[PDB]
């Protein structure tokens, strides 16, 4: 036997910073959640029971809050790319770091109309992600994302004209609830470098906003013909306005919303247009997913 | 052996109602999970195999669809006080229901600075809840929550001068981090029946309003002795501002964010005022409980 | 206002205890969750802002790992009752003490068929819990529980002649699925002491085996009328075999695998007495309950 | 824009099955949740809304469930097999099928000492699982895994001798807990088609049962240098054993229970040889991958 792959790390590290302006009070957070996973030449620790060659998962650790201490943290992009460099820069035998960052809501309170200083809310569990890949002598691979954003709209939803055959039984519908978490990645062109990442730092909050932006728009402004449909002209869109993006990705549970047939009970008419309550479906779910590039 | 209690029913039934403006395009969604639960003279389904006593739990189901069209489903004190009522009043020998709402939140999306007439956002976790019991003969009990409000602040929270021993590590603090979710509930005065529980309807979106902004506007001010101190300020605000709550109760865990001391590497100072980055605590966590009523 | 209600402390504390008998070689692993909320003059830490009166909640952690070092943490209703009474006795003040116990299994592998000295599998989510309520000048108020047991049984349950008006669709059935998840509770007889729960310690673990016994070949032998029916027959048969209980409570789950009609595709036949495919659903579900005491 | 990737179809779809013997009575079930996701010629219902290439998710989840009534649930390799090679052959247009299925487990409840014909517990959660991805042209390409194996060892690990720089806290040490959520999964050989799916399904069955015994005995037998030596020697002995394996892969969490020093109460001594209570760590952990294959 031989090791085809190997790499191994510290997972679930939970990290805050908080930054305090001394001269207006005002102070900003930031929390995540990171993983760093080592590639090189470590098949001796699994073979030969070499742990000369291990990085401790516990170094890796502390090294991630160190880094967070001397470094931002913001953009996400940034980060990962610092202390993926980092691993592969300090030690000889490690040729690659793989760096997930999972960015939690801390959005500052309003209070009486104004921005409080030093409260903050997590309004929703959607995220901000990032995956850097640093790999020696191939430079940096960033995929950015926002997930667990959830949305619903109660019409302006179809679907019809799919294929029938002895395996169908789904109605045709003009007008449907339409529901999904949104899962929307960027694949950023390859950078070369650290140097590299910190020359496009503006693009990064610019980029993840404009996803954002026209996620939500495109949801709410397309009379959709299909999750497919509508998640395209998102990743379009999305792909026209940053060229330094390679491929947009969506993944997307279709969260159903069935109709409830009450006529058996004293004729009640909650069917078709007179649909007022449904049952909100845990699963099964449809799941639809598309990567879209630049053509040709 | 005998019988000493017993109630059954139907849990985590998923309710999705939507309003339409014919007039104005502008339709508004309502989404919950609804557990009720039904006592009565029914203990001979448990001794006897005698289910003749027994609504079966899907029927009770569809009751809470049938209702939910005939019915509003807000605010959810009335609905859950219209369902549990419909159950005693139409068994005889069902003397009591308990109807739990968990109402989840579908906030309608702001695009281009304009609210769509059709389009949703969840907008955190944060649920609003009901607990409703229909006694046949003792009326009406209903406890309403805001539950899973997630806050922080990263400054303006003490804890010093509790009592020290020789169980006692803890250092004592003049500035750290607090943390929470929020499960708040307040305790309406019995109401008679459903006539008395629809002449206070206005009051129940009000109170839920009035305890949100009293919790956020008291976390975010208030210079903190203690969790117990600030959770203490809230509930008296909240039975100042509605004579027909007889009890707030608080339940708050102390999320806890650990200073991270980096002397040991190069000398780096992460401790006492020069503290920036910390370590989110999973677990364990302070929790702490208080119930308030008014003075003798 | 005033505090009507009040209590504080350390949830979600993970503790692991080893035995190691130096002679055999053998080791014995025990882990559990443990929540202690303690009561008592505590009204002004939340009024007047008086820490005095606390006993810090990191203070109650340490007591809880010191406790477990220098006692046994089996049984858990014994381990309980001693971190309960420590609270009430040490420090003046404090008057009741409130103990949750989740225990986590951790079973002895058999390699090779012998049981294996230091190795173990967590053989199910399963748990076994305690609450114990230690009140100063009442005593000792113990529960003991298993919980999540998920069981199946694919016939020999039946449910009809249940109540039918305009609210039922559902059809009467003398063949289907059963499956629930197991929470049942046994109730003791008040203790005066920590001396009289150490007087009834063998009753503890025999008593959960016993409950676990009968949950298992009752479900598995009734012919079950119910939910209801079956249930009630495991209480009365765990009162029956320990005069020191006072109630056995369950609280049960039906967990619906519905029958799927494929008549439409090739006439094939699925439902009655050839159904062989079914859909289990995730929600909702029945919830029965029931407390059985010793009759008059 | 165009399309660089898409697939769509039906996931979390629940699904049981149930095998009687008239003749002995015995029972047997099976349960499972199926995903399904299809890739073709389907481009067109992204980018010109043309749902005439689409199968609907809807479809394709009655196909999971008539091809379960069709053919036999196990093992679950030749499910997914089966399911796959349906889409691709049933559409003209549909070039490749994933399929993926999470078999949850129902072990015969032994009632008195003897095997009861229709009683079961889902005894763990751990699960078996397959990812079966049948691409017209290219075959059928089976990964096959266990997961969700939690298992711990109160002494035999060590973990010494790993690089030391200004990064590293962790002391070495000779005798620790070793805790870990198993992941290990075996990669197929290529299979032409189907009929060679159904030429080898003996050894799926032998398979899991090697991989699931080697684990558990590896894990207990070794006196572990690190996860990542202790997972080589279970990967390396599966690949002795099936020749029809190409690579094993595990993926391990390092689930740490820390020392608690109590040195500072009563000079009470819990470390080193003296450890008798941990504190199991939430979070972070280790997290160690290899993927094993045969040398050149
Ligand atoms: O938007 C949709 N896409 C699909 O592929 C599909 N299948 N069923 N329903 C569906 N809705
Ligand atoms: O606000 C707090 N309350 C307490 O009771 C406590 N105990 N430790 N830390 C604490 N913080
Ligand atoms: O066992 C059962 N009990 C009930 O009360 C019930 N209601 N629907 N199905 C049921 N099954
Ligand atoms: O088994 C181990 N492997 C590692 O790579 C490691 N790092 N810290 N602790 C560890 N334990
Ligand atoms: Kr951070
Ligand atoms: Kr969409
Ligand atoms: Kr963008
Ligand atoms: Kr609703
Ligand atoms: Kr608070
Ligand atoms: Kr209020
Ligand atoms: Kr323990
Ligand atoms: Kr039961
Ligand atoms: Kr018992
Ligand atoms: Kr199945
Ligand atoms: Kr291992
Ligand atoms: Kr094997
Ligand atoms: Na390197
Ligand atoms: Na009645
Ligand atoms: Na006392
Ligand atoms: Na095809």
């Amino acid at each position: 036997s031989a090791v085809k792959a190997a790499r191994y790390g510290k997972d679930n590290v939970r990290v805050y910073k908080v930054h305090k302006d001394e001269k207006t009070g005002v102070q900003t957070v930031y929390e995540m959640t990171v993983c760093v996973l080592l590639e090189g030449e470590i098949e001796t620790s699994y073979t030969k029971a070499d742990n000369s060659v291990i990085v401790a998962t516990d170094s890796i650790k502390n090294t991630i809050y160190i880094t967070a201490k001397q470094n931002p943290v913001t953009p996400p992009e940034l980060f990962g790319s610092i202390l993926g460099t980092h691993f592969i820069e300090k030690y000889n035998h490690i040729h690659a770091a793989h760096v997930n960052i999972v960015c939690h809501r801390w959005t500052r309170m309003d209070i009486d109309g104004k921005p409080h200083p030093h409260s903050f809310i997590r309004d929703s569990e959607e995220k901000r992600n990032v995956q850097v890949d640093v790999v020696e002598g191939k430079g940096i691979d960033i995929k950015s994302s926002l997930s667990g954003l959830t949305v619903l709209k109660s019409t302006n939803s179809q679907f019809w004209g799919f294929l029938r055959d002895e395996y169908t039984t789904l109605k045709e519908t003009w007008d449907r609830i339409l529901s999904t978490d949104v899962d929307a990645t960027w694949q950023w062109k390859n950078f070369s470098g650290l140097q590299e990442v910190r020359s496009h730092v503006p693009k990064f909050d610019a980029t993840w906003a404009t996803a954002r932006e026209v996620t939500l728009k495109t949801f709410a402004e397309d009379n959709s013909a299909s999750v497919q449909a509508t998640m395209y002209k998102m990743a379009e869109q999305i792909l026209a306005r940053q060229q330094l993006i390679e491929t947009v990705e969506y993944s997307l549970p279709n969260k159903h919303y069935f109709e409830i047939d009450l006529s058996w009970h004293k004729g009640l008419q909650n069917t078709g247009k007179n649909a007022e309550v449904f049952a909100p479906q845990s699963d099964p779910n449809g799941l639809i997913k598309c990567t879209v590039g630049r053509s040709s």
